[PDB]
């Protein structure tokens, strides 16, 4: 808020008033980080200082004066900053005006929509006409093969869920060859959130967590010893290490950690790193669940990073590059070599015009990662997103769907984000919802495939919006201001 | 605080008041992370209840009852829990008694003394032999060999820095050869304070920096492009990539947010990964300082974990270990691999005798590392260990001092834990020190090898004491307690 204070003279003096005025937790307002505030003056600016002793830096560019509040950017709950600026009248438009906050998080950041239900769905009493716009295109079981990498920018279907189960002819770890599995249907309900929520690939997260450890294919390598899975009368060898306190994405507790720290929106104080990441051969394990979709918010964390540092040159960057694998490539390497090195490699700034002109970036800037991580997930994401033959599928009955959104309650969300009686309202739709979509198949149970994207669609109309939170917080703050990658 | 509430029949009612009765930030008592409290009675437990509600977990073994606060066990400032307990009175000692609360920390953390200064040692007008209690010793420039790894358990000297400047035969980074050397004298002095406050070995330090980044070495190896360095009569070159934001050490921004959190005594909220990490080939680099700091941060954090993990198993196993460079070859593993790397190792429990019996335990155990790791650390820091010809020493004057102090001012601890009037009273002393160390050198500097660490023993009587201070905080109490190797 801001306020003429005065005007005397040809002086103009303005108070602008920033704050976050929550006083308790709400969504996505726990804390905000500011970049920086703008506003515009045809006048010259005199000064910019604080209310309460010190000023701001600001820099002026014709008409367009810019706030860098410092140390002081940073907004938790309850916190008011009073900044006094004072101009001296001239041209046209000299009042301060068309003031704007900017948080410390690209503007511009594209996250696609894969699906919407039918705009007559409402909560409650909804049919089934409310939650499938089209059942030929729906049910219809013909694949089309994509090229999407870590984001689903152009999803094969809006309301099935493709993974493709594909043989894989690359060397994976090292094995002469490898296939593609689900372990269990509780973790491809977690991959399905993630990919609803942060619109990340469940191909790309099958072939993370393939190459992290092997937590996502099998082999007949006579080489590899591991469990054996037996798939239409075959013996494979799952070369897992299941008990790894870093789980089948190798998730360390440091970045766990941070991204903790990033979002207070997403995880609550307690959420502990062997908790959410060590799985089991119990498919029970809730980590099957929350691993996958802390691996997508580790990898969304990257990519958000990217874009709060350089702004509109990302998506100039997604338009130019000749690889079209270059974001995926640069994404997957910084999962594995961290975010300093992908900062290190300076394609966004000093070697712009080398990485838009790479035909492969990875090969060009070095960026294998060890033991070839960056081609390997590429590759297997790339053969996978071909599938046509072999789709996972599985069936789901209540019980599923209830324990999946418990584990989601006991998980995510802060409390305060959303109520008792909210969840109670969302879990009820839910339950109509799969009763609805239950009938095509006999009554017993929804499809993955088919029906869970739909699912998940209608617990979502209850989140709070918008659905993800900015990453925020001290960390966030002098992380982001200081990456220039 | 406890009291007997009633003593009424054979029922005596005790409460007991657990609080952090700090309302604003006091050294070590930011948090208090408590993993259990005992005390002791010859009676019968009857309940243990929460004042307000609900219970704790308690076992008894004979006349020892250990109360777990499970998700009540954090404390951070005005905090304050009380437990009821009924006792059923028997035996001659029912009162419950010898209460104890245990800090979610090894209590028997070894942090070995290096050297002290003179008993007679004070602040304001100390003399000479306040500060030398052995002229003969203190300038002996007689060389022992040690072979201390990551902890110098067996300093070679109590007031002498020795930094080995090593030739290295061992193919480092797969150089056919290496020197180490000091990139300038402000890092020496990173290096020398990381020795005196967390105890670790200067030559580990160097060696992690060469095997990371190349910090610390240089190379005839024409392979190696790198800088050109010159020493005394001899050129190489220096293969470090110097403008990496992870820095010589390599420290990650998720593992440099974790040590943030655990270490709230250690960093202001301010601390930014690139600024504390990120160095140049400007010796002005405050980086010079931070770095090395930072880096022994990290790795004491990776030894007080496992300390609280597993308590008195810790120094058994040091005790028994057939491989006297195992506790060494276990940190640096878990420095390159993560603590969950560590964790899977079970060394501390389903491993234990392989463990203590592996004359080479890296090689048993298959914890080599990436890129030789482990075997490239342990044999440089041998290496270093064993010189006796070429020392490391440098001229410091007091701008240096005074630099390095003021670098440590602004980077480290937080407010409160010194006042100016104290940081000034400590500044008095180190300026009179320097002084007096300087007279036998011809009064125009002292000398790192010879003054420094009685420098900073003078500097760190005006510290907050216990110097180490304990991990703590919300991440620290769910990792820790979760953590079993
Ligand atoms: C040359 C090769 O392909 N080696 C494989 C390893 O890369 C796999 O280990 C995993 O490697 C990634 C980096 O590529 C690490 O991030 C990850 O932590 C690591 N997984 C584990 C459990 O250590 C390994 C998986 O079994 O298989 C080959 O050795
Ligand atoms: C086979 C071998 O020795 N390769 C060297 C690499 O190990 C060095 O890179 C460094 O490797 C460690 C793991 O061993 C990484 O933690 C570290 O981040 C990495 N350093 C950099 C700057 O990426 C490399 C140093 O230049 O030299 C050889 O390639």
């Amino acid at each position: 808020a801001y306020r003429i204070v005065s005007e005397t003279g040809d002086k103009i003096t303005v108070e602008l008033t920033l704050a976050n005025k929550n006083t308790h937790y709400v969504w996505n307002g726990w804390c905000f980080d500011i970049k920086n505030i703008t506003f515009e003056t045809t006048g010259k600016v005199l000064s910019i200082k604080y209310a309460d002793g010190g000023e701001p830096v600001y820099n002026v560019n014709g008409n367009l004066v810019t706030i860098d509040l410092t140390w002081r950017g940073i907004f938790h709950l309850n916190t008011t900053v009073k900044i006094i600026i004072e101009i001296q009248k001239s041209g046209d438009n000299p009042y301060p005006h068309n003031f704007k906050i900017h948080y410390l998080r690209g503007e511009s950041i594209i996250y696609p929509t894969i699906g919407e239900l039918p705009a007559s769905w409402k909560p409650g009493n909804f049919t089934l006409s409310d939650l499938i716009a089209d059942p030929k295109s729906y049910y219809d079981p013909h694949v089309k093969p994509h090229q999407n990498g870590f984001i689903m920018y152009n999803p094969p279907h809006p309301t099935q869920i493709i993974i493709g189960l594909a043989d894989i002819d690359y060397p994976l770890n090292l094995a002469s060859s490898a296939r593609m599995w689900v372990p269990n249907k509780y973790f491809a309900m977690g991959l399905a959130l993630a990919y609803e929520w942060f619109k990340v690939n469940p191909n790309f997260l099958m072939a993370l967590a393939a190459k992290e450890n092997w937590g996502t294919a099998v082999t007949k390598d006579p080489a590899f010893k591991g469990y054996k899975v037996i798939i239409d009368e075959e013996e494979y060898y799952w070369p897992v290490q299941i008990d790894h306190p870093d789980g089948i994405f190798q998730v360390e507790s440091g970045n766990f950690n941070q991204i903790k720290a990033y979002y207070p929106d997403i995880f609550p104080d307690t959420a502990d790193h062997d908790d959410y990441m060590k799985v089991s051969l119990d498919p029970n394990d809730t980590a099957w669940i929350t691993s996958p979709i802390v691996a997508a918010v580790s990898l969304t964390m990257e990519r958000e990073l990217l874009y709060a540092a350089v702004g509109d040159k990302y998506n100039e960057f997604l338009r130019l590059a000749k690889d079209p694998w270059a974001e995926t490539e640069i994404i997957d390497f910084g999962y594995n070599r961290g975010v300093g090195a992908i900062e290190a490699l300076k394609i966004f700034s000093d070697n712009w015009e080398k990485a838009i002109n790479a035909e492969v970036l990875w090969k060009e800037f070095n960026m294998e990662g060890f033991g070839g991580h960056v081609p390997t997930v590429i590759n297997i994401t790339a053969t996978m997103d071909m599938e046509t033959e072999r789709i996972y599928d599985a069936n789901l009955t209540w019980d599923d769907i209830e324990y999946f959104f418990t584990v989601v309650r006991q998980k995510f969300f802060r409390p305060g984000a959303i109520s008792d009686e909210e969840w109670n309202a969302m879990m009820r739709d839910v339950k109509r919802a799969y009763d609805l979509l239950s009938q095509h198949w006999g009554g017993d149970h929804i499809s993955y495939r088919y029906d869970f994207l739909t699912i998940l669609r209608v617990a979502m109309k209850h989140w709070p919006e918008p659905h993800i939170p900015r990453p925020t917080g001290d960390d966030w703050y002098y992380h982001a201001r200081n990456y220039n990658p």
